[PDB]
């Protein structure tokens, strides 16, 4: 439609927007998206979850699939410990607002049926394609090893196994889905996010970097993490505070600043947001402020939730 520009809205490509028109065609209509378990559930995370409810919205069936033998695949740790974190993960994606059938990669990864095809995408698959999928992805192993290319063939054999019609990922997830475009007889349509800027300016918001916010952040920590960000002045590519406003807030907006320091701008999109900002009429601290209040608000259900 219409599904499809909200859709596309605030992704980074659509492989292929072409064969995603003719999916929504369909009556019926299912869409995936994996996370490896992580201990703390950012804003990168929530970003490509708001991604699923436009799909749900738009008549999809959402499945997330708490990746937990990828990522014991990818050395995170322990595959009891692993579920434990992979058990909290759903809880939080439960208080994001979003209905999805949620499946453990342990449940069905092991199934005999699964297992068979990994070996007959294991013989399609060049070892140079599967280290390449894995770049961004990858633990950094000063000694590779056999895991390191299983990982991929795992991950293009759940969309085939799930019979979904669409794939849902972040950018660094792009050669996995292009290997996934090759190996499955049926092609499915491949989503991309865009990845958010850390904290601290350092490329990706990352759980084991320290420099996110994580959706269940008190009030306090996100003031203290907003307040010690990277935002100089005028600057807005790879602002990480532009980026949740872009991203995060609803429009339009109004930023409570003292009347002495300019009064009270009231906001209309985040386009005027940017421009604002770009052209030294919004100062950082006030950017700051007004983007930890809004933020506080957004995730106060999902923090309310967990406890
Ligand atoms: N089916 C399926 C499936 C999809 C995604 C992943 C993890 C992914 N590579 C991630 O980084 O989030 C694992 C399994």
């Amino acid at each position: 439609m219409d599904e499809f520009e909200m859709i596309k809205r605030n992704t980074s490509e659509i492989i292929s927007e072409e064969e995603l028109r003719e999916v929504l065609k369909k009556d019926e209509k299912s869409a995936l998206i994996g996370f490896e378990p992580s201990g703390k559930i950012h804003l990168g995370h929530y970003l490509q979850i708001k991604k699923m409810i436009d799909l749900q919205n738009a008549g999809f069936d959402i499945i997330i699939v708490l990746a937990d033998l990828h990522a014991y695949l990818n050395q995170k740790g322990e595959l009891d410990e692993i579920r434990k974190i992979g058990d909290y993960n759903k809880k939080v994606f439960e208080a994001m607002g979003l209905k999805a059938k949620y499946v453990y990669g342990s449940e069905w990864m092991l199934d005999k049926d699964y297992t068979l095809n990994v070996y007959r995408l294991a013989l399609k698959t060049t070892l140079k394609r599967a280290r390449r999928s894995m770049e961004l992805i990858a633990r950094e192993d000063e000694n590779p090893k056999v895991a390191e290319v299983i990982y991929p063939i795992m991950q293009v054999n759940g969309a085939h196994y799930l019979g979904v019609d669409v794939a849902v990922g972040g950018m660094e997830q792009r050669k996995i889905h292009m290997l996934a475009r090759e190996l499955l007889p049926k092609k499915v349509v491949c989503i991309h996010n865009p990845v958010l800027t850390g904290l601290d300016g350092e490329g990706k918001m990352s759980s084991s970097k320290g420099n996110f916010i994580a959706v269940d952040d008190s009030p306090e920590e996100i003031r203290a993490k907003i307040k010690k960000a990277y935002c100089p002045a005028g600057v807005v590519e790879g602002n990480p505070i532009m980026e949740i406003a872009k991203y995060f807030l609803e429009y339009p907006l109004t930023i409570k600043r003292p009347e002495k320091f300019g009064g009270d701008l009231t906001v209309n999109s985040y386009e005027e947001l940017e421009s604002l900002f770009k052209n030294k009429e919004l100062h950082p601290m006030d950017l700051k402020n007004a983007v930890a209040e809004e933020l506080i608000k957004i995730l106060e259900p999902i923090r309310k939730r967990l406890l």
